[PDB]
C-alpha cells in the first residue's frame, strides 16, 4: 500500500476532519443554521428509532396571566399546542471506485479524500432537503396561506411580485436571507434586473446577490406543462434563519475493507443526520421502513402542521416566467 | 537572453496546442452521424446567441 490514513485506517484524527470539512465547505450555511446548540446534541445522543424528539419552539409567549389585584394567585401558566414530531434519518455507503480512486487523488490524503467525501455528503443534505420541503409543503389545503401564485399570462418576477410573495409576512420582515431559484427564472432575471455578483462572504469568491439576500442556486425544481406555451416554476422563497439540524453518530464511521477474487478494495461511511423545517409536524402513515423512510415517501403525501400561521417560516409562489 | 528565448520557444509552443486541439475538435465531433445527439443546429429564422439558447 501507501501512507494511505485510509488504508493505514486511522479512525482518529479523521473523523472529525470529515464532518468539520462537511459542515464549513457545504452550504446554504446561511440561510439555516450551522452548528447546533447543545439540546440537540444531546437529544441527538442516546435515541432510537421515531418520531424523533421535541424541539421546543421558541418564545414562552405569555403576556396573559392577568390583574395580580387581590385574590388569585396566579394561573401556572399557559402554553399553546405543541408536539413538532419530525423523522431521524440514516444514510450510507461505500466508495464506489477502487483503491483506484481513493489514492488515485494522491499519496497522502490526510486532507484529500476527507475533503472529497465531505462536499459529497454536501450535496446529499441539498437534496435531501430540498426535495422534503417540495414533497410536502406546497401539497395540502393546511399550508395555504404560505403561496402565492398569480401565475397566469401576467407576470414576469420581477421587482414586484417579488414584494408581494416578500411581505406575505406582514408582521416579520428582515427575516429573508436565502432565495431558492430555477435556473431559468435567473436569466430572466439578470437580464432584466440588477442581480450583481458579489464576493461578499470573507474570504472566498464568490457567488451571485439579487439584494443584499444570498441566492442559492438549484438544478431541481418541479415544471408543469399548460397548454399554451406556458411553464409554471416554483423557486422556494424561505431564507428563514432558519432550519436545524443535529448530528448524532453511528459506530464504525469509516472501515477500510478489501476484497480477493477480484483487484479492489472499498471504503464506507454510513453517517446518521436529523434535519426538518419546524414547522409541520411529520406523521405516521401510508409508509414503510423504518427507519429512514426514503427519498419517495419522504415526499409523497401526509405530513401535518400545528402552529398555525406565523413563526413558520417559508413560503413559495408559482410564477409566470418571462414572456 | 536566457529568459528571451525561453519566452519565445513557450509563446511558440503555446499556439501549436491552441491550433491542433481547435482543429482536432474541428474536423471530427460534427462529421458523423454519431455525436448527433449533442448538435442543435437550429438558426432558421431567429435565435441571436443570447440568454436562452445558451
Amino acid at each position: 500500500a501507501y501512507t494511505k490514513i485510509s488504508d493505514v485506517i486511522v479512525p482518529e484524527l479523521f473523523n472529525p476532519y470529515v464532518i468539520n470539512t462537511t459542515t464549513q465547505l457545504s452550504a446554504f450555511f446561511q440561510s439555516g443554521i450551522a452548528a447546533t446548540d447543545d439540546e440537540l446534541n444531546a437529544l441527538a445522543k442516546k435515541a432510537g428509532g421515531g418520531s424523533t424528539l421535541n424541539m421546543p419552539y421558541w418564545n414562552d409567549l405569555d403576556g396573559d396571566s392577568q390583574v395580580l389585584n387581590d385574590t388569585d394567585d396566579l394561573v401556572p401558566q399557559k402554553i399553546n399546542a405543541g408536539q413538532d414530531k419530525a423523522v431521524l434519518i440514516l444514510r450510507g455507503n461505500a466508495w464506489s471506485s477502487h483503491d483506484l480512486a481513493a489514492t488515485l487523488s494522491g499519496s497522502d490524503p490526510m486532507q484529500a479524500i476527507g475533503s472529497r467525501v465531505a462536499a459529497y455528503w454536501a450535496r446529499e443534505m441539498q437534496k435531501i432537503v430540498f426535495a422534503e420541503l417540495a414533497g410536502v409543503f406546497s401539497n395540502d389545503d393546511m399550508k395555504d396561506n404560505k403561496l402565492d401564485i398569480s401565475g397566469t399570462a401576467d407576470g414576469i418576477y420581477s421587482a414586484e411580485t417579488f414584494v408581494d410573495a416578500s411581505y406575505k409576512l406582514g408582521d416579520h420582515e428582515s427575516l429573508l436571507t436565502a432565495i431558492g431559484m430555477h435556473s431559468a427564472t435567473m436569466a430572466s432575471a439578470v437580464k432584466q434586473d440588477l442581480i450583481e455578483f458579489v464576493k461578499d462572504s470573507q474570504s472566498g469568491i464568490r457567488f451571485p446577490t439579487y439584494m443584499n439576500k444570498r441566492v442559492i442556486v438549484d438544478d431541481s425544481m418541479p415544471v408543469e406543462t399548460l397548454e399554451d406555451g406556458t411553464k409554471v416554476f416554483t423557486s422556494y422563497l424561505f431564507g428563514a434563519g432558519a432550519l436545524g439540524y443535529a448530528e448524532g453518530q453511528p459506530e464504525v464511521p469509516t472501515e477500510t475493507a478489501r476484497n480477493a477474487l477480484g483487484s479492489q478494495d472499498i471504503l464506507i461511511n454510513r453517517k446518521h443526520f436529523v434535519l426538518h423545517p419546524r414547522g409541520v409536524k411529520f406523521t405516521e402513515n401510508a409508509m414503510a421502513g423504518t427507519t429512514p423512510t426514503d427519498e419517495e415517501l419522504a415526499n409523497g403525501a401526509n405530513w401535518q402542521r400545528v402552529y398555525d400561521p406565523k413563526k413558520i417560516r417559508i413560503v413559495q409562489f408559482k410564477h409566470r416566467l418571462q414572456a
